[PDB]
């Protein structure tokens, strides 16, 4: 709420909520790390939707606390002091909080303080699934994780493996680039195309009407909200790039057909199937860290019926898929996102851009996101609720 | 237009336009590089008056395009793709533009797009003269280059050689320092003074009336607009610096008389004649890159009637004039400009400064610039014209 | 005056002046360096309360001038030119000022200028005491230095030795941390505690009423204004830190009793006695450099009746006290101050903090500072008085 000039928001009637969501959507689940990255009793710090958070594993279970002492507002993480398995003590004046509910249960510097038991640090639900750590950055009872994940991510036999890193661009530029039908042009020279014998057009010549370009999903049984890119159902793929009629570039004529099923879902996760191989799928999140950065959380899934298959997949992922696809293919997406930063930095790119046909997919997403998000994160949420107002 | 607090502009009645021109004057020709720095088919990027530009040489002729794709606003230069001699293709979605007129002539990702032939990237006139590349950062048909150059710069026999670099100061601080009669004090220890046996006073004791201190030229046949520094016509040069009557510093008593003809011209180019030698002239521009930086475009001219003379001059320029004068003399001007940055950074130096007599020259320039500039560059010009307003 | 959002100042009714004093209090004496750091004829530059200053020693006496030429606002210090013992000449156009009164007495570039003798650079009183250089950053005749120093700092036999450095935090965060009764918890592992066999509790269990927690001194004969921390008179020290009743940390049970007398005084100097040893005292200033930094001026005092005692103290200070206490003990105070920067950066920490009992000392200081400061430094003071208004 109110993150962008009200004059700008008025000019984007329809996508106002999305354009105002510079810090991301509150009240959604977001992956922030892999389960294997956090061990028992070893607290980790991270920033999500602009909020500094602390995560710890106690008796195998994950807990999340706001990394900001209620007293003088310092980050508890400057010098972590976990003196009992169930608590964390601020290094400054020893205000001690329970990981389970955030309650201020003791103050070592004054065990008679009237504040004891009468204050509580903000906590957020945390859930592990498919080896991924999800945090519900929101208030009140959380919805099922399934609502904020793409279809078949949570399938029992679906084996998930991935990589995560911090990228310097607003999360929305990442989402749009990912769901951009014509951006495929930047991947024309990817080592994955050659090395994995992929069929890859340079673009698409749209066919049919506007509504036919996508499929807005707002009737999913588990509550998922997203959009499918159907530009290929009535459109013809472009394999010959011409300038003045002269062919100056050709697409890839490989045998492997992939990415014929592309969808984007709130809070901002893309599903590409099948990819990077006809028997795999890719699920990637663009998680808001702050207005200028996001976690590029990549995962590749492949059905596995037994430990043997999971073991081999893990080996192929490490030796091939990770370096050839997640990096060899998606690395170009990273600098593409970065290249849009300047134009959208002053919030004016949203009104000065000149879109064309294939962008219908992006427009569909901006509308769905505007209408189905569960809340707009604001600086007020970040700085906290005032006292004495 | 509107680059400075309106309260400030009101307090500088008269020089308001000049004080507001933080980004420079639009609709003027500006040198940005030397001809030898750009070869056939090798695009170059640069920022002029805050605008990112692309320049290319095609069939020997120079062309200039706005380095910002109309689609998503990325710089085409992130990954240059010139697929035909007459065009450039954006690396993102392949929108293709003609260098000649900026028209969007093709889109490789969708050759059926309705945008083709219906959009046009901004272009700017470019002209080469005396081995220097000039760009007309303005709209509509450009005036003769002569209007924006000092007298005798374009003389047929005038051989021009120079150096260019980026300096961290607003362009106006550079102009004023260059046209500052008393700033000569900072050059008192220049190696050029000794090594070239120059006569150089520490300052001047003004004589005559105010109007006699300068000569405002606004009746030049080719349209040039500038001011001559005539402080030496009625004033007496100061060769003995005294404090409490005691001589603490003396000027230079060399035989070579130079810089007795000094003039500043819009858009911001200084002419010093003769200098650094009695048979040479210096023409230097202070080109606006953005509000905090400028190109310090230095050139030294010397009449040459034949290839033999031009060849020797080139040799002397490289072995002597460039290192002894352009660098040995003008290097002090660079940190002097930088030293004024802080005081003028908040736009208040324009009203808090305390000028004295010799500054009449600077005041004359601020008035001429305010009255004869061809337009004030604004952030609106930089960010571009909005859509849907 | 007006350094903070008026909405914020209204919410802190009472401490408004203190909260608005981001740049420090004008019209107070502040130490900025040690006498031994500035020699005869060797000018030094520094920034105090946001103002760039120049200090010089002439015939053994210190003088302070504003490091900003009246002409074009450059710092004279870019290239110091002291051509006569009593003056300094700006490197740009040679406007020459007297160190004694700041008067513009000559201009080498124009000895006939009408400005000569009619302009004056700002000067500030400077006084040396106990080997420390104090500057009265204020206007008009200065009060006795004693008014702005803690009791017994100026005692004849009191031998003062110290260290100074620049710290990245607003000065107020430094003052509050220093006068914070419960912050002692951060010093629990200091090498000084063990190596000097100190008795050091983890905190305090307050006793008595609110007014009994401190002693506000506003009736001192020399005008000093400060507050004593009396939390230990009715309170019981905490040596056993418990969580859920379980002892998880203990204080230090050393024999040496110290810091039983703690007081903070305007403009911002703390006195701890006895410390770091039962026969010594510590006086430390948190001097405003700009809104984000301060000088952490530490001094340790010890009575000495003869040169022999002073000589031995100096030796002990260098080999023990300086590295074990000033650094070994106070280094933790440095990062503690830095840890509060973020929460108070937007000026909202003053209203969002949640204090508890021992903070009564800090509240008492914020009230005293608000009521007895001699002026609020503003950006207006820094940028200077306008011309032509
Ligand atoms: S800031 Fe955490 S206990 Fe004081
Ligand atoms: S941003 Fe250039 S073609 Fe899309
Ligand atoms: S700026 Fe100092 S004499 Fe001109
Ligand atoms: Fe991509
Ligand atoms: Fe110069
Ligand atoms: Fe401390």
């Amino acid at each position: 709420m109110a993150n962008v000039d009200e004059a700008i928001l008025k000019r984007v009637k329809g996508w106002a909520p999305y354009v105002d969501a510079k810090l991301g959507f509150r009240n959604h689940w977001y992956p922030v790390m892999f389960s294997k990255e956090i061990n028992e009793g070893e607290p980790k710090t991270l920033k999500l939707l602009g909020e500094n958070l602390l995560v710890n594993r106690i008796d195998g279970k994950l807990y999340c606390l706001k990394d900001r002492c209620l007293h003088r507002g310092v980050q508890l993480s400057v010098k972590v002091e976990c003196k009992t398995k169930s608590t964390i003590t601020c290094w400054y004046h020893a205000w001690t909080y329970r990981w389970e509910d955030g309650v201020l249960c003791d103050i070592l510097t004054n065990p008679t303080s009237a504040q004891i038991g009468r204050q509580k640090l903000k906590t957020y639900p945390v859930q592990e699934a498919k080896g991924c750590v999800f945090i519900y950055l929101g208030d009140g009872d959380p919805p099922p994780l399934a609502r904020d994940t793409p279809p078949n991510f949570l399938d029992d036999d679906m084996e998930i493996l991935g990589k995560n890193q911090i990228i310097k661009s607003n999360w929305r530029l990442a989402v749009e680039n990912g769901f951009d039908p014509s951006h495929i042009y930047i991947h024309k020279d990817s080592i994955l195309v050659k090395d994995n014998d992929l069929a890859l057009p340079l673009g698409f010549a749209p066919g049919g009407d506007r509504k036919q370009q996508t499929r807005v999903v707002d009737d999913d049984v588990v509550g998922r909200k997203g959009v499918y890119d159907l530009i290929g159902e009535h459109g013809v793929p472009v394999f010959e790039g011409t300038i003045g009629g002269e062919v100056v570039r050709e697409g890839a004529y490989g045998e492997k057909i992939v990415a014929n099923d592309i969808s984007i879902w709130l809070p901002g996760v893309l599903k590409v199937n099948p990819f990077p191989n006809p028997d795999m799928m890719q699920f990637e999140w663009y998680v808001p860290i702050d207005e200028n950065t996001h976690y590029y959380f990549q995962t590749l899934g492949k059905p596995c019926a037994n430990d043997e298959e999971r073991k081999k997949y893990e080996q192929e992922f490490e030796s091939k898929w990770k370096p050839m696809a997640l990096e060899g293919f998606n690395n170009d997406d990273i600098w593409a996102r970065e290249a849009m930063v300047d134009f959208y930095a002053d919030d004016k790119g949203w009104v000065n851009e000149i879109l064309f046909e294939s962008d219908e997919a992006i427009v569909a997403w901006r509308k769905l996101a505007s209408e189905h998000n569960q809340g707009i994160q604001t600086q007020a949420h970040v700085s906290g609720l005032e006292h004495h107002h």
